[PDB]
């Protein structure tokens, strides 16, 4: 049972609403950050920053942000302090985003998948645990430290 | 043109060396930020932050960051102020990254493609122009302002 914050522009709006329904059906708690209706001209950043900000502030939660490709949306979510947003374009990448990257959010492209494919990506994301493996935590900590100071760490 | 900054961990290392060779052959100037050798245990953030920082600082340059999926790498690159790093998993997504998101960088997963698929992705990325269309520029500006202030833009 996961709480999931969702954000989308117009290009991801229709898939977002379908995902919200699916998440309800499969025992989860979706929270819609908008867009709340289709608006052809609307701008992705606000919705993605909102979902990402709320996700980071609510530990244990996850997030999903949607656009055409999903890339603008993961980019915007990733600007939020503490947020790690993968682009999920397959079951495997959704799974690995959790397992390796402890990603609290994924971006999905509404123009990229069938509904069946998208929901499969969503299922993998909400059910795959974070592995807690040492090397992954080490890498996440390194990135977290860069985010704290914006001082580029030295390369080997 | 052009200068292309490459960063990879061990999981994207062999693909990175292949991409560098390909970019030389296609008339570009690849710049290797590391890893310079295969180290099975190495940590992606430093290489990706290096690539992203150098790309954002170098007008007209692009950047490519590689890992297993590419997702930890685009996340790290996106923590760099001013950087927009998409995850490119196809020719279409590489092209749209440039066209819509004006991404200076893409992440590619070394575990996700054949070399031929990966090089097609690279070609699309380095040859597809930024559209300069109004709505895309507006969205990038909104994100840049959030990076500047951390004031979450209002949701409609
Ligand atoms: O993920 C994406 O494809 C992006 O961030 C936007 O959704 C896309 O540029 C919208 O394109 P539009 O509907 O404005 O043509
Ligand atoms: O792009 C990704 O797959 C990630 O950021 C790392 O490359 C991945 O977790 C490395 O996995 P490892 O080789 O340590 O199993």
């Amino acid at each position: 049972g996961m709480r999931v914050y969702l954000g989308a522009d117009h290009a991801g709006y229709e898939l977002k609403q379908r995902i919200i329904e699916h998440l309800k059906q499969t025992g989860h708690e979706p929270i819609d950050c908008g867009a709340l209706r289709y608006d052809a001209d609307d701008d992705y950043p606000a919705f993605c920053i909102a979902a990402a900000t709320r996700t980071v502030a609510d530990p244990g939660s996850l997030g999903i942000v949607l656009g055409g490709s999903g890339n603008g949306e993961q980019i915007a979510a990733n600007k939020v302090p503490g947020a790690r947003c993968a682009l999920a374009w397959s079951v495997q990448t959704a799974a690995l985003a959790r397992e390796h990257n402890n990603a609290q959010l994924i971006g999905i492209g509404g123009r990229m998948h069938t509904v069946a494919e998208a929901l499969a990506i969503v299922d993998a994301f909400v059910t795959t645990p974070w592995s807690k493996a040492q090397r992954h935590q080490r890498r996440i900590d390194i990135l977290a430290e860069y985010e704290r100071t914006h001082e580029a760490p030295p390369v080997p």
